[PDB]
């Protein structure tokens, strides 16, 4: 519960080395107003959807049947089917793991995408990636 809010290398700011920042419970919902999807707390939605900024990034293109806007009054509007579905699916699955697999026990193991170096890191599973053979 208690989410440790520093800012300092959280996403944003492109300062990589020290620290890794933390995501989950801070106002997770876009706005969709007509097509036109606006992201308030982008800084952390960014890595709700993946950490991984190419694959990320290439996911709210992808789902982009709509010339991709960028930007509003600060906070980020975008242009496509990135609209409270998508991200926030994700995180039902992130963010909501301990009810998307309610409480087994205590063991969730059934989160992420175990593929293509993604996976799941520890949490429901003993050790971080993994992928194995049948």
């Amino acid at each position: 519960e208690y989410v440790e809010m520093l800012d300092r290398l959280y996403s944003k700011l492109p300062e990589k080395g020290r620290k890794e920042g933390t995501q989950s419970l801070p106002n997770m919902i876009i706005l969709n107003i007509g097509n036109t999807t606006i992201i308030r707390n982008f800084a952390e939605y960014c890595d709700r959807i993946r950490r991984e900024d190419k694959i990320c990034m290439k996911y709210l293109l992808k789902e982009l049947a709509a010339p991709g806007n960028v930007d509003d009054k600060g906070e980020l509007v975008i242009q496509g089917k990135f609209s409270s579905q998508v991200i926030n699916t994700l995180m039902e699955r992130f963010l909501k793991a301990y009810v998307e697999c309610s409480t087994c026990k205590s063991l969730d193991t059934i989160l992420k995408k175990e593929k293509k170096s993604w996976y799941i890191v520890c949490l429901a599973c003993g050790a971080q990636t993994p992928v194995k053979p049948l």
